[PDB]
């Protein structure tokens, strides 16, 4: 482990985090919406799961135009949720119990609700002008509408920019129209923004931060059109001129430095930086530790796969090989450097686990969310569990387009009917698309009981924000599965308890090697640690499937699997469908 600066221990690298999506969580006053209250009441039950800490999702003052990632003050939390003072109390119970609390940062872009945006707009020559991105028309079309400064798409769909009719102009927003993008060019916004969104929160106490779209920063000058990948659509992906552009680790060394230069009590700050894709050399520029950037980023290949890479909601065929390989991507380049990595596969922005990369009926739910659970143990970096997950929670079904709640459908849908019609192919592709891969099949009520209409989640006279999925009435409820011992619940607490008996290899292992990376149905692996290997036989199929250790001896011991434990032969070299075997030898 002298040859690999990775194994280096710190509280951050170890920690399981625990991802709350604030309106979903826990209602704590029957109003439909989940608040700081209700956090505050399930802490027990996160800790008691073997979180080590808490990530929350936006929670600050918010139109909701994008459910909280699109802010208007960052120093106050939304009404809705609470005070400043319930955040506050929020954070110190976090720290009474043991864990350790961080917070979403969300400055790519703030709320046109935001006081900055709203001088800004108010003219072409207020101080804050410069704080966004505004350019004229490229001129005028036939009709008289005016056309946009360059053929960027929305991540939501559509143009990437708004017209400000006051002063003649658009501004740029690549998620929603109230979310303008921040200009980090001016030097004035970025001091700002660190002072509001960064200083007030260390101020307080937190621990770190998740970094949303901490790659978008940057944007290559003069804005430029975009080559035309998609010939079916109207707008173009920005990715060539936003995505880790020319000065993202000059931006984001400066706020590492910010950071370190206004703690107060020398702790020890984590940063998760959600940068979406890059080379395995771009990672190392933003992880290693010597850089002085991100503690360690999320990378989405894995969470990408069957999908189309011109288009999320256009469905397309992956095999198992592919997934591996995109997983891999997370750690493998912090082999042998002083960078990190982070382990996950649900977050408030991806469909459920089980569903895409197990069997969600009601045969094969449980042992393959299990599965997903052997898996997610087993592997180098930070691991994030996200709320419901531990449940084994499956997508909901069957739920007409009208009943989705996301900007990015309702977005998307608008501009598929512009561009092609309601009734199209391109929108019959869309619509099969949101089944499996909606955001939404993330942010239905958390589920704390069978109790009817609402488990749980609020009193039964309360309408809740958004939909329940029926699945806690099957028994997919935090009431229901701690009673029962062989629930999804239960193996994720025994999970986490044989991740952090076994840390050296599970958290920290290294010289990552896949075993039949082609096979179809078996995802096998080894790792090291010293003296000690970890071999991993995960079966991810309703057959049989057969497997090999390499160098196979009696050293190897059974550690963890999810097949019942008296049940299990350690001497076979067959798995049962969907059956997970964890094997160490020291
Ligand atoms: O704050 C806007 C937006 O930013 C983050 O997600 C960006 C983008 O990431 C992936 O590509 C997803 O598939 C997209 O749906 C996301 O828009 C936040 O995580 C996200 O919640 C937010 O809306
Ligand atoms: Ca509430």
């Amino acid at each position: 482990s002298s040859a690999h600066p990775e194994t280096e221990p710190k509280w951050w690298k170890e920690a399981t985090f625990y991802q709350i999506y604030p309106a979903s969580f826990k209602d704590s006053n029957d109003d439909g919406w989940g608040d700081m209250k209700g956090i505050a009441s399930k802490l027990e039950y996160i800790k008691e799961l073997g979180a080590d800490a808490i990530w929350i999702s936006p929670f600050y003052d918010s139109p909701q135009d994008d459910m909280g990632y699109d802010i208007a003050n960052y120093e106050k939390v939304w009404p809705t949720y609470g005070t400043n003072e319930d955040c506050f109390a929020l954070i110190e119970k976090t720290h009474k119990l043991g864990m350790k609390f961080i917070t979403d940062l969300v400055i790519n872009h703030c709320s046109s609700e935001h006081e900055w945006f709203k001088e800004s707009r108010s003219s072409k020559t207020n101080p804050k002008r410069d704080w966004f991105f505004w350019r004229p028309p490229k001129g005028y079309d036939a009709e008289g509408k005016p056309i946009p400064p360059n053929n960027w798409k929305s991540y939501f769909g559509g143009s990437a920019w708004t017209f400000d009719e006051k002063t003649q102009e658009f501004y740029l927003r690549l998620f929603c129209s109230t979310q303008p993008d921040l200009n980090w060019e001016n030097e004035d916004c970025r001091k700002a923004i660190y002072e509001s969104a960064v200083g007030y929160w260390l101020d307080h106490g937190v621990d770190g931060f998740r970094i949303d779209v901490g790659s978008l920063y940057s944007k290559v000058v003069g804005l430029p059109d975009a080559p035309v990948v998609d010939k079916n659509s109207t707008w173009q992906s920005s990715d060539p001129y936003t995505l880790n552009g020319p000065r993202i680790h000059e931006f984001h060394q400066e706020m590492n430095q910010f950071i370190r230069n206004r703690v107060k009590d020398g702790r020890e700050i984590m940063t998760v930086g959600a940068m979406q894709h890059a080379s395995d050399e771009t990672k190392r520029l933003y992880t290693s530790a010597s850089r002085h950037e991100l503690s360690e980023l999320f990378n989405f290949s894995h969470t990408d796969v069957g999908t189309s890479p011109l288009f999320r909601y256009n469905l397309v065929p992956f095999e198992l090989k592919d997934w591996k390989i995109a997983l891999a991507e997370l750690f493998r380049y912090i082999n042998g450097t002083d960078c990190w990595s982070t382990i996950y596969l649900e977050n408030h922005d991806q469909p459920r686990s089980i569903t895409r990369f197990g069997d969600d009926s009601p045969k094969n739910r449980v042992i393959s969310g299990k599965l997903l659970s052997v898996l997610l143990s087993a592997l180098t970096g930070t691991l994030y569990v996200y709320q419901g997950q531990e449940l084994g929670q499956i997508n909901f079904k069957n739920w007409p387009v009208e009943k989705y709640e996301d900007v990015e459908i309702r977005n998307n849908y608008n501009a598929i009917k512009e561009e092609h019609g309601e009734n199209s192919e391109e929108m019959k592709k869309f619509l099969e698309a949101i089944a499996l891969i909606s955001r939404d099949h993330a942010r239905t009520p958390m589920q704390w009981s069978r109790e009817e209409p609402n488990a749980g989640f609020s009193g039964p006279s309360a309408k809740p924000w958004f939909y329940l999925n029926d699945s806690f009435r099957e028994g997919i409820n935090v009431e229901d599965e701690i009673k029962d011992p062989n629930s999804v619940l239960n193996f994720w607490k025994e999970a986490l308890k044989f991740r952090k008996a076994h840390k050296d290899i599970t958290v920290y292992g290294y010289d990552f090697e896949f075993i039949d990376l082609d096979n179809k149905k078996l995802f096998s692996f080894t790792k090291k640690y010293n003296n000690k290997t970890l071999f991993a036989a995960l079966n991810f199929s309703s057959d049989a499937t057969d497997f090999k250790i390499p160098n196979d001896d009696s050293s190897f011991k059974l550690e963890f699997g999810n097949y019942p434990k008296k049940e299990v032969d350690a001497s076979s070299r067959t798995l049962k469908p969907w059956e997970g075997r964890i094997y160490i030898s020291e």
